[PDB]
């Protein structure tokens, strides 16, 4: 997978993110690295105000611009959401909202934190000679002490890596189909299935490393955005950049390129529908890189691997391809069992509309089994 920026190890995730910035930018990174101690102690929406309009010009290699977008990113979430209890800033200062929106529009992205910012870039290996697990990794950044953003981004990150096992497989699937190689292809769809059958046991650590209460009450509030949120019905001013408030999505895994690519591949049309479910995940393609866009693009340009299985009436492929769509339902049936532990049960101590979405989606998967 050429200039699609796909790692043959961590896939869509960014490989060995930058842990540190240039020195030209050290009063960014000092906020960013003491956001709990500072939000709490109130001087954060006093310390932010008192900064000056830096310029992107210095940021050279990728990882820099990216980590830079992470840093600006969460600082915006602390400034806007405050202590995370309802005193909401509807104005992002001239001075923080101009290098953030340049650094963003440099990377064809929107000025707000995303999936690729705070799961795909926000990580480091504790020892860069052992392997990528929970016990040998740590996040760069967090919002408040005891929010578990270790558990969230790390577990969430770990999975996207278990799907990468199957991304290096896509190249060979369509090869088999073209050169017509019934055998070769049946394999690729079983490897592809084999991975997501495992990216499930990944998901299980969530229960070891996150707390229902902490995720519903703490994290979530800082991840929200200003699109259809009612605390900022009109959006968020971006000072000396848009005199008009600008709505933007919260941060969702609806911005992840794996899953979205495996629906593309497996002929499951989650984008097509006009329904709320499918309108969203199309408008989240925006909140994804460009290079991870143009890969879901070149997939959808590909001949439906579903059709080519239906035809052949070859109960082998018929079965192997169902293994992949069995795999994907399996996972979103878990991802609903977590959401009831981690958003519904606590909310009883917006709501539903979230689960309908997540079911609307489990379903459209199912209805592609042969
Ligand atoms: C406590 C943990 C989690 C909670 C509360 C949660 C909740 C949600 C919610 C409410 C949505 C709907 C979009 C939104 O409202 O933002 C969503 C979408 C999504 N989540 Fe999760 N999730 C969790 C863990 C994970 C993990 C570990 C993964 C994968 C690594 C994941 C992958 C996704 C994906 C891919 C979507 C969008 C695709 C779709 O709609 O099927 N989530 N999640
Ligand atoms: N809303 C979300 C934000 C982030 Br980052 C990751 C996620 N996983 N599942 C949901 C969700």
């Amino acid at each position: 997978s050429k200039e699609y920026h796909i790692d043959e190890e961590v896939g869509f995730a960014l490989p060995n993110p930058q842990e540190n910035l240039p020195d030209f930018y050290n009063d960014w990174m000092f906020i960013a690295k003491h956001l709990p101690d500072l939000i709490e102690s109130g001087q954060l929406r006093e310390r932010v105000e008192k900064l000056n309009m830096l310029s992107i010009d210095h940021l050279t290699d990728h990882k820099s611009q990216r980590l830079a977008r992470l840093v600006l990113g969460c600082i915006t979430m602390a400034y806007v959401w405050g202590k995370g209890h309802g005193d909401v800033r509807k104005v992002l200062p001239r001075n923080i909202a101009v290098p953030y929106c340049q650094l963003s529009k440099k990377l064809e992205l929107p000025p707000i934190l995303v999936y690729a910012d705070c799961v795909l870039a926000n990580w480091k290996k504790k020892d860069p000679n052992k392997p990528l697990t929970y016990e040998n990794m740590d996040v760069l950044f967090s919002f408040r002490d005891g929010d578990c953003s270790k558990g969230f981004f790390l577990v969430s990150l770990l999975v996207e890596i278990a799907a990468a096992s199957a991304i290096k497989v896509i190249p060979t699937v369509f090869k088999a189909m073209q050169m017509q190689e019934r055998d070769t292809l049946l394999k690729a769809l079983l490897e592809i299935a084999s991975c997501l059958e495992k990216a499930l046991q990944v998901f299980h650590q969530i229960h070891d490393h996150v707390n229902p209460k902490a995720f519903f009450s703490v994290l979530r509030i800082y991840l929200s955005g200003w699109k259809g949120n009612p605390q900022l019905s009109d959006g968020l001013v971006y000072e000396g950049f848009w005199e008009d408030p600008k709505e933007f999505a919260g941060g969702s895994a609806g911005q992840s390129s794996v899953f979205q690519c495996f629906d593309v591949l497996l002929g499951i049309q989650q984008t097509a529908g006009g329904g709320h479910a499918a309108q969203f995940l199309q408008d989240m393609r925006r909140y994804m890189p460009p290079a991870h866009r143009n890969f879901l693009c070149s997939l959808e340009s590909n001949p439906s691997v579903r059709e080519f299985v239906l035809s052949k009436g070859d109960a082998g492929l018929r079965e192997a391809y169902d293994a992949c769509v069995k795999a994907l339902v399996s996972l979103r049936s878990y991802h609903l069992q977590i959401v009831t532990k981690y958003i519904l049960i606590p909310a009883s101590q917006g709501g539903t509309d979230l689960m309908n979405f997540l079911k609307t989606v489990r379903s459209t998967t199912e209805k592609s089994l042969l």
